[PDB]
């Protein structure tokens, strides 16, 4: 559904190092991060994101340093 890009390079603590794509969305951008990566960088298990709602998936994504 969408391309997985690199959660080195989409960390917004990096858009010093480097700016984030064209072909990149920044309203969700979980889709663009692999599962092992979302659960690696959030720190919970794949499963409790899906099990999760949106409000939660975002907030936790701001977190993670992915807005």
């Amino acid at each position: 559904q969408y391309k997985i890009y690199p959660y080195d390079s989409l960390i917004v603590t990096n858009r010093i190092r480097v700016k984030l794509p064209k072909d990149v969305d920044r309203t969700r951008l979980e889709r663009h991060l692999s599962p092992e990566e979302f659960q690696e960088v959030f720190g919970m298990s794949i499963e409790e994101f899906d099990r999760l709602a949106l409000w939660k998936r975002n907030d936790l994504k701001k977190k993670a340093l992915l807005f």
